[PDB]
């Protein structure tokens, strides 16, 4: 239900309320937001709305990480 | 001064940052720094915000002291603007 | 011009270990370059050291390997030296 | 807490030349004093056994950084950053 990524944010100015009010639904909610490779944990109503986020994050930074698939990144990052 | 910076708890009211971003945030207002300073996810963070304009950095500041009543204005101690930016 | 190696060590709790890592586990001659944390809840922290003679890596690795059996190399795995450094 | 005490903390300017780590963890510190913080401009703290051994180290801290800042004086900087 807690699914975190990795992301190069754009130096684009407002990209940030780009993301929270295009990439990110109405119910999902940032749980973090660390240190330019940011990570972030985005908590979900529905699992069922996984593979939707994923998308909208690879069109916002292509460069995106996945972290819950990688194991070692989990145990190290959260 | 076009960047300003602020210290807050963030609360733990969940979309907070959605909140600070559509609500306490300005349209055509950015962030450029957003860095804990504590630790956990729960922590003191210091936030950064360059306004469009001067003139709303008085109802600004209102918007964050109803975002977080304890938030700090850093801009206006130079021993913390030394410190910490 | 120079080479550098970055571990990442679950470093204990115990008052003092960094004296222990500074002098029982690095030698005289080698260097810290980058002492920066990665999670808390103050666990995780990415070392990065400079050995004068290459040839003493293979017993450093496992001076590090006593002190945190927990050790990563971070220069072996391509996605964490990318990531990190 | 005039001798009561022990955990202290100092806001330095580590010297990016090679071996400072290993001149702080032995000239500077004594050797019943104990890191206990290392955060980055570095946060540092350090537990002394015997509060006699805080003038000794206080005054090794100058040498080592003359822009050393003695948190626990400062209220608002030991609420902030501890």
């Amino acid at each position: 239900m807690k699914h975190y990524f990795i992301l190069n944010f754009p130096q684009r100015p407002g990209a940030l309320r780009e993301f929270v009010n295009d990439v990110l639904g109405p119910q999902d909610d940032i749980t973090k937001f660390e240190y330019g490779t940011v990570i972030i944990g985005i908590q979900l109503k529905d699992h069922d709305d996984l593979i939707q986020l994923k998308q909208r994050v690879n069109h916002f930074d292509p460069s995106n990480i996945y972290i819950n698939e990688n194991k070692m990144l989990y145990s190290l990052l959260i």
